[PDB]
């Protein structure tokens, strides 16, 4: 049978009994992608070149999810790449959930048309004080759900949940994200490693000999190939499609790494546990952090399992 | 005021007085990207997946079709067929067209930008066309530039009248000139290349690229990108400056990329927009090919980097 | 806040602590309107016509077949395009038995007149093993009803107990927009709807009528008339802009022309909602008891002071 | 082979030998066209309604603004406006161009089918553009048509070459020729008019239109259809035949609807297809106008049946 995103959640929450609280909110967000879609791939351009005599796509893309959670009414707290602090869903409107997400990701370098993405997780609210943002410095591992959209050569929403992760293309004829792969696992070892070499006067020695070995393999196999879109989004799910590794490590200048643990790195995480993957800062598995700030950056190593101990191993023997 | 593609390409067949024979070809062409970007989107698969109860063959007989249909071609070669297609005599006309279809489409699986890439020469003689007339240097072309389908579709169109730059707008399925005479920064910070063939560098390579990472002029090491798919990369290095490469490797002694409908083409686009695009010995628009399917190696992009690049180049002599 | 239709619906289920089934039913058939009005609106055609070197009205049956039966909320379904009840294979039953018109007015698409879907939502009533029988019950049994109409825009009216709401397609992003909420017709409106070609077949009751809405007999301006010949198109012009809708029997159609099951009824059922009428002339059109799933009907309806014209005139000629 | 309104334009100019102009000038229009059907449908109405936090008019606009930046016209009459338009004098080109943006949108709300009417002269005199330039008869025309947002969009262009049908494919907006040089049925079965007004009627539409009801003979009686959109029932007139009536009575003596952009454009393709085109006393397409918003009563459709009207309509005479 035919499936589309909105059956197919229905019918999890209908075997979970559930109240139908998560699957408005992932009916509003699935929503808002395909109108995130729409702007991305440039539907109306010819308004804003004068065809018949506005804002920015982030700013625009931001604007979507807010609106489309907060009008859920599922929602209480909300963290976004783009506000410096929570937001708090009004009374009327409040629901138990709490979503971090990044609405337009790998956007500062839209101008080229590379592939974007939008990234989100979503837990429980935990505590029973008036909802703040504390609610959102959940560890990973409380996530109820994750997962992203692609804003690539085609449209495609990836979301994991507790029954594996699940892949949706959307088909712009009709605006209906169609399930095109079920329960997707990734590849145990890959053949392809990601990250952005140009910063290799600052490598963290680990690193530099991790990439080394994939460049000049010392047991006589075939050196990998190197992608590297600089579109996390893009560059995350050629990871999940065609195995391999994606690294955004920790170095001198950035003990912490870059990317942003609640809203890029915690939902990358949970759907490459939930598919047979890893993720790791270095340390730790990153859906073990435990954070104290909804921007705070973490390191991040993830894919395919046995690409990701290769590197464990070398993080290690550097002690 | 508001530009098409159409009413662009319409009035500068106006002001060269010709005949119209190019502008049909050229708005076959555009019929045809429309086509591969609505098909690349995936519009219509849920009728593909039960809703009722290829791709780059797809692409490749969209363009066939329409530059066939259009009256103006004569000979049609392309990366998924092994000769060169003759059109028949009642459709015949007198241009002939090099194209990629759906360039980086081996790895579409994980939804990559893709791309079609395409130039045009002119047959000058009255011969009986034949794959032979194909064989041009990039000197000769007419035109030639590419549709990328990425974020948005856009279509990038070289000629002498310079490098514009079109976005397809899918809600009315038309191509705006958002970009007029584009010319690529003269020095870049990105240089593009797949670092993994390292071991099998030659050695300008190696030296060029650890120029980059650790830079002898006290300036900061360069971004590396390398989405994999040529039209993703150059049209990267036309917008923000930089260098792409594409040089010989073990398994490519001459390069991968084709020269007459990846390398021609882009090094078109990079010359008329004040870039650079050379093999290391020459212009690849210099090179005279024998084979429609030859390979060529190709570093482009800024003027100041690959300048720099043949520098090195030529310090190994 | 904006409202879209599967928000709504899924809304109105909560309210009303179901089990999702009727929710799972009303999202597939969203899913195959969107790709009738994709369809009806020509997406593709050009590869029809050799860009690259069904007819509509199957497959517009096509789709609202198959995402039912995929819904597993429906156990019989019949269709105008269906000699006989369609019944669901067991491993796919739901307890819902929809009557539907897939592509109604196609007869004239070759002219691009407007065209619509029309539907009828009933729970199974008996505990027999699924039959066409089961679609034979009185429109007054309806759950839901309504119709899409591809006309400029690709719009679906949903009649439900909570009233009757209006939603646009935005073809950009493939969502049904609600605009118009617990939607009421007007009492009286100023505009009349039928093909006055069968004017020769009409019963006298009929022509009088007609008569007055031209030649008003308390000298009140006459009404306008317009009749596009899609009755889903002339149906939604009545239930925005008022008036009244006929299509009485004739010589041709003895027993009316229109569709009880799933042309007359869903169309009663969102008029009835919406606080208009329709008869046949008889009776209320919900309160006749079908026995064949293709029989005929007359039908009058819209605003209620225009059909409480036409039945003063129909008892004054007995 | 499949074929573009934009290749059929081209084609036809080529064979024309003309300079482009014209050419330049259909092609800005069926871009406007493409942007109307976009918005009659609705796309981007999520956005009005709140999703992230007037259309006769935007009709108009974008029918004004493509034509004026074609370069190729000089005097824009439209029903919108007032006054003609006169195109400023660095854009102006030799065509008049008369339209109605947005006909039937005055009942929009239903979503009823509306459509585009459009009719083009070349200028006839050299003085300063003004609105005279507009007050040609239809016999004038270089070319008419419609536009039709029905369940699908079509347009409907007719010139010397006859009369041809483009279905608009939303997918790649393109118009799709699916039907060429057509012809109008000799007979039909169908009349269309607003019969609310029978009160008002000429005694002679009284009796022509009791005859298609009450045939005198053993025929049928017609079936009637009057959406009240004069796009959608002046093209079920040409694809279906029969007769469409607007026309005169002694409250309304020169009609209701508007000679220079609704009667003389369909009066156009009217005969173009072999159909028929009259005021009653005269054929549309030879009323000399003095005035760009005068109204003309207009019977159109199959040549018997608008001939049988005449007949009918002389009797009363
Ligand atoms: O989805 C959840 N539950 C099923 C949804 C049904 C609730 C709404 N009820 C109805 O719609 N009823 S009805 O009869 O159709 C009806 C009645 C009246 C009018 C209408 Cl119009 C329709 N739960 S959950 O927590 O979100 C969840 C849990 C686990 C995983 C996931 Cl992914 C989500
Ligand atoms: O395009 C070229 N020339 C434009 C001239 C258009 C030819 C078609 N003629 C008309 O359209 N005539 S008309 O009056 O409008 C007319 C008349 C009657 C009916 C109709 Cl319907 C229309 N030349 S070129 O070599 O292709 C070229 C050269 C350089 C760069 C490029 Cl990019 C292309």
């Amino acid at each position: 049978d035919v499936n589309t995103l909105t059956r197919f959640v229905m019918e999890e929450g209908r075997k979970a009994r559930g109240t139908g609280e998560l699957t408005q909110l992932l009916n509003s967000l699935c929503t808002a992608v395909k109108a995130i879609s729409s702007a991305v791939r440039k539907a109306g351009i010819a308004h804003l070149y004068g065809i018949a005599g506005v804002k920015k796509l982030d700013v625009l893309s931001n604007d979507l999810v807010m609106n489309m959670l907060k009008s859920s009414f599922a929602t209480c707290v909300l963290v976004s790449e783009e506000d410096k602090h929570a937001i708090i869903v009004e009374p009327e409107k409040r629901g138990k959930y709490v979503v971090c997400f990044d609405p337009l990701d790998g956007s500062s370098n839209i101008d080229c048309l590379v592939s974007v993405g939008t990234i989100f997780g979503i837990y429980r609210k935990k505590s029973t004080d008036e909802p703040s943002e504390k609610d959102a410095l959940q560890p990973g591992r409380n996530l109820v759900a994750a997962g992203y959209a692609l804003y690539g050569s085609a449209t495609m929403l990836v979301l994991a949940m507790d029954c594996g992760v699940n892949c949706f293309m959307l088909d712009p004829a009709i605006g209906e994200f169609i399930l095109v792969d079920k329960d997707v696992k990734i590849k145990k070892k890959g053949k392809i490693y990601s990250l952005n070499e140009g910063y290799a006067k600052d490598f963290d020695p680990a690193v530099t000999e991790y990439i080394q070995r994939k460049k000049f393999p010392p047991d006589n196999s075939a050196p990998y190939g190197a992608r590297y879109v600089g579109s996390m989004v893009a560059d995350v799910h050629r990871t999940l499609v065609y195995g391999g590794i994606f690294l955004y490590p920790a170095n001198k200048k950035s003990p912490n790494g870059k990317l942003r643990l609640l809203y890029e790195c915690n939902p990358m995480a949970y759907v490459m546990e939930k598919a047979g993957g890893m993720a790791t800062t270095g340390k730790e598995a990153v859906l073990d952090v435990i954070p104290t700030d909804i921007h705070q950056r973490a390191p991040v190593i993830l894919g395919s399992p046995d690409d990701v101990l290769e590197f464990l191993k070398v993080y290690e023997k550097h002690s």
